[PDB]
């Protein structure tokens, strides 16, 4: 029925359908399928604003609501939320449903909150054939999501910045993407061989580019393997496109940002890097290369605020 077609042109509807069908990986339950995993503990994302604002293009990120914060600043055209833990993928699916139904930012906060829990669970009940999958995720994730929402409000005032939960215009931008089907939770491991490569192939097919890829501190868990190198090299990117990451080691070189202590006692230092620059590091063949070494060798560090730009390139041994 075309009178229920949300997209503003045939072309945008065709793009959304193509994005939705990008290949995914099979996830199975793990120890990370707990509510703790559904929130960020990075308290100084506002340091990213001057780097990511207005980058546009496509957004790809691991994790949860912090991606919507960064994508609103960037004015991303489409948002892939790619994660390897089922609870994260499903909690993001709930967040998108709540955005679609919540006309104002307070309504969204309320549905995730204690006040809106009864209404939220009734909305989940009518929205799926298997709603209990999502009701269980809501009940696991909501205590953590509520705490993080209250922290985000505090941080937005403490550091005097706008973010999608505290600013009407940024909220409306994210809600518009949600309504249009442009926020896509997908199953994929950064170290897998289907999903992340598939994003690059899908974007190539539709003639679009990645503007931001967000890793959180996921790279702290691995030396870069071949499948990750291939998938990052395969991404179509803009000249201005950025990696966003955090680290939590070598704080002598990479001091943790002031204010990091609200949500964690370990971390974080923030880091941006052009994706084209990152593709050089990944192609270099440095044995055992990890994000820390990329930053040690390639980073220009703001030690006061705790943010690095990797603007230098690998030097051959
Ligand atoms: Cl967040």
């Amino acid at each position: 029925k075309i009178e229920e077609n949300q997209n503003v042109s045939l072309n945008e509807g065709d793009i959304v359908s193509k994005l939705k069908e990008t290949p995914q990986e099979t996830l199975v339950p793990t120890k990370w399928d707990v509510g703790d995993t559904t929130v960020s503990n990075e308290d100084r994302l506002d340091l990213l604003i001057p780097h990511v604002q207005n980058l546009g293009n496509v957004y790809v990120g691991v994790g949860s609501e912090q991606n919507l914060t960064i994508a609103a600043w960037a004015k991303s055209d489409f948002i892939y939320l790619m994660d390897f833990t089922q609870i994260v993928v499903h909690a993001n699916t709930i967040t998108i449903l709540f955005l679609q139904k919540s006309e104002k930012k307070e309504d969204f906060i309320r549905l995730w909150g204690k006040e809106g829990e009864k209404e939220a669970l009734e909305l989940i009940q009518v929205s799926f054939s298997d709603p209990e999958v999502y009701k269980k995720v809501y009940k696991q994730a909501s205590p953590f999501i509520r705490k993080r929402h209250k922290t985000n409000l505090m941080l937005s005032k403490k550091y005097n910045y706008k973010m999608f939960q505290t600013d009407d215009e940024q909220y409306s931008y994210i809600r518009k993407l949600a309504i249009e089907g442009k926020i896509l939770p997908i199953r994929g491991n950064l170290l897998g061989n289907i999903t992340l490569t598939g994003i690059g192939n899908t974007l190539k097919k539709i003639g679009r580019k990645v503007g931001i890829i967000y890793f959180s501190n996921a790279e702290e868990y691995f030396a870069y393997p071949q499948e990750f190198k291939n998938s990052i090299l395969n991404l179509p990117v803009s000249e201005s496109s950025l990696v966003v990451r955090t680290i939590s080691v070598r704080k002598d070189l990479f001091p943790w940002s002031p204010g990091s202590e609200i949500s964690t006692d370990r971390g974080f230092h923030y880091c941006v890097q052009k994706i084209s620059n990152f593709q050089k590091w990944l192609s270099s063949g440095k044995p055992g290369l990890r994000s820390l070494q990329v930053m040690v060798e390639g980073g220009t560090v703001d030690k006061k605020n705790g943010i690095t730009v990797v603007d230098k390139e690998p030097v051959v041994t």
